[PDB]
């Protein structure tokens, strides 16, 4: 069983990249595609709250987040694993360090101790960082929308400092951390990645 | 100034009834503020809620909630009024949590404390109640408003999580006798918040 984790900043296109490469995968593992709260009933509650965010505590915020991880995991997650499937994950711990810890302030070593609490030190085995520079997230991004207003000075030097703080994660930890240049196109984002976790399942 | 203080107790402890009354009694020498989790926040309120329609829900999840909960009510509702030179009376706050959670539950007061100090970031009350009753007075007043055996068991099991979180901080802790007619609880618990008020 492999427990595999999908990060990224905004416009990295993870979540094209997740769905290709577990295409891929299908035909010869048996590997499921989730994402928090990943259909958990009580995790869909809880996320609810969030995206309806409208400026909750960052802190409230943060443990909402650690709640609907703890729910998908044990639900979800561990449950999968232990019937020796690969799980895809898109998001997890990193997540919050990256946005909670790092760009919202909160200090990412007192937000990975809210999510020791939640996942019980079960780290994923491999984790996927797609490695997009600001620039090229941005332009993704506005592709998407074309019409740039949730893009403002603010929302574009947050996007920084998830990149930053993602790099200061990465930094200490790549134990479990693999890499991807997600400034290439997306078909080769997608390679990458597809290789990259091949060679890990062999 | 202001004055936050808390009211600890476990089922049958005739918490709800006391803190009321006491309420009464202060608000008219005293700018006092009566409230309880989620008290009346937007997004505390639908926090609870899941707790209260969940069945067999991780307890670890159940323990970010309250705390999830508890943020809300204090940033939002506390802190504001404490802000304000108020006296706020709480129903249950974070050591509820350390009994029910951390000991009844069994997830660790310690682990319990942590998750909490993330969600009050520091800011304990200045006076905290408890009201002492036994098991068995508590099973008595229980039966009397409305079940079972591991449930009276656990009923215990949240007293002795109270006793250990108590005589390690008796600082912040007042305790009060609630196995006593509840006229007289009310009238002691009174008597030790004008104490505090006063000194
Ligand atoms: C899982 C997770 C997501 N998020 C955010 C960042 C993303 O913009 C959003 C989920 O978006 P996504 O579905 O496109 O990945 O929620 C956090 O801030 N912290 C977390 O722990
Ligand atoms: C505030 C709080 C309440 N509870 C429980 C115990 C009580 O039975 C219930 C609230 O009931 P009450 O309003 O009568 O005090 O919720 C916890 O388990 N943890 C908490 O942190």
């Amino acid at each position: 069983s492999a427990f595999i984790t999908f990060e990224g900043p905004e416009g990295s296109g993870k979540t094209t990249v997740i769905n290709e490469v577990y295409h891929r995968l299908v035909k010869d593992y048996d590997v499921i595609m989730t994402r928090e709260p990943g259909g958990v009933p009580t995790g869909e509650e809880i996320r609810k709250i969030v995206l309806e965010g409208n400026d909750m505590d960052i802190r409230t915020e943060a443990m909402l987040f650690a709640a609907s991880r703890r729910e998908h995991l044990v639900l979800k997650v561990i449950p999968a694993l232990k019937e020796g499937k690969v799980v895809l994950c898109d998001r997890y711990i990193d997540s919050s360090l990256a946005y909670q810890g790092y760009a919202r302030g909160i200090g990412v070593e007192e937000v990975r101790a809210l999510n020791e609490f939640a996942i019980n030190g079960l780290y994923p085995d491999l984790t996927i960082y797609l490695n997009v520079s600001a620039e090229v997230g941005r332009e993704r991004i506005i592709k998407n929308s074309r019409d740039q207003n949730r893009l403002d000075q603010e929302d574009l030097k947050f996007h920084e400092k998830v990149i930053e703080g993602y790099q200061e994660i990465i930094h200490n930890e790549s134990q479990r951390f693999k890499s991807v240049n997600a400034d290439q196109p997306l078909e080769n984002v997608v390679e990458d990645t597809y290789q990259t976790i091949i060679k890990y399942l062999e």
